[PDB]
């Protein structure tokens, strides 16, 4: 049976998994979990993930939660080689470090900005949020000593990072002159034949939605 | 070959996560102090070593690994007599990986959102939204603890990551017993480890106390 992803295209971690599936040549059956209408808080979803977050993978009855765990699981089970997630302990350590940089820094700080606008009716992006996000950009820039986030080769860590960066750059400005490594890295990822469908459109659209929601919230 | 070297500060939660892991693996760590409180992490030589200027950093005979979760996985992978602390079964490992990213993306990130502004930016308050964010993280952890440990019936590195953070934040944003019976029973299990207090418990308590003292010093 097909792999099932419980998902929403606007969600960055969902798009990270979509990029990974495209890279692996996997077809995902996508089941919408609409966060705006509280689909993730329904008992039938909470049973799949006590943390009530998307994405969640159902692989023939086996439930895997959390985008990074899902990506590692998919590469491990379905990869024809380990290029996207190395088995070598030292190469893997660099990828693992970057995956946690994404969850702990990039995504967390994006969510600290977006959640309150999308779900709590806020009409601002406080100075401290802006500062945190700008610092996350600096940290990513300084991490990009090689062409990709975890070395000379593209890995799942790049998919995680771009899913988030492509979303927040539309809201908290990512100054081109100050982040040449990030922009050059974005250009590399944009060369992927599946980049637009798996990530680019949804990242751009999430940023636009946050800006629209901020305006709506300011008015009422 | 050389003893493992950790650039570290006992007060730091991710450093204590690594300390717990080394104790569990029966490994000696040569600790080199990087005092964040005096800006040691920003000296040119350390930044060259870790462009993100965070601790912990492992030096294993010239191999440099940043990021506590990556360090823990590397240590178990290379030096574990068995893989109990970080399983190789894809599904069991996915459960651990999911919990590790919950720790970095939720528990740790929200603790840092509370602590950093006090410890380093001269702030003297804990905004209500920070308290709520942290309380939510406790609820998410409680709901994740369906088994004896965070990622299943066996203690793993995910437990060490989680407790290092929980033991720190609970002294500032109270983690109330009636609401979190699973967390308290889990803490009791970890407290049965002979090395728990030394590797983690006291340091977590001390960080919470230091945050409260700094908050008061920062006032007016
Ligand atoms: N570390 C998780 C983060 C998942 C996450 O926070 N997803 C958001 C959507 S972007 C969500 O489901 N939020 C709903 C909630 O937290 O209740 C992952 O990468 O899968
Ligand atoms: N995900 C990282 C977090 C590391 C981290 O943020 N450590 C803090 C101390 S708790 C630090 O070094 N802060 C200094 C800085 O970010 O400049 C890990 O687990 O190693």
């Amino acid at each position: 049976s097909n792999l099932v992803l419980y998902t929403l295209h606007l969600s960055p971690p969902c798009r990270a998994v979509e990029l990974t599936a495209k890279a692996l040549g996997l077809e995902l059956e996508q089941k919408t979990i609409n966060l705006l209408t509280g689909d993730h808080l329904k008992p039938e979803f909470v049973k799949l993930n006590p943390q009530h977050t998307i994405p969640v993978l159902d692989d023939n009855g086996t439930i895997i939660t959390e985008s990074h765990a899902i990506m590692i699981y998919l590469v491990t089970k379905y990869g024809k080689d380990d290029s996207l997630y190395p088995k070598d302990p030292v190469k893997q350590a660099r990828v693992n470090s970057a995956l946690h940089f994404e969850s702990g820094v990039l995504f967390a700080r994006m969510r600290f900005i977006f959640e309150r606008i999308l779900f709590f009716g806020k009409s601002d992006i406080p100075e401290d949020r802006v500062e945190y996000v700008q610092k996350s950009y600096e940290l990513l820039e300084d991490t990009l000593v090689d062409d990709f986030v975890a070395g000379p080769t593209m890995t799942i860590a790049d998919f995680s990072c771009i899913s988030t960066i492509s979303s927040i750059m539309g809201v908290v400005p990512l100054e081109q002159s100050k982040h040449p490594r990030i922009y050059a890295w974005i250009d590399r990822l944009k060369q992927l034949p599946y980049y637009e469908e798996a990530n680019g459109g949804g990242g751009t659209d999430l940023g636009k939605f946050v800006l629209a929601k901020k305006e709506e919230n300011a008015k009422a």
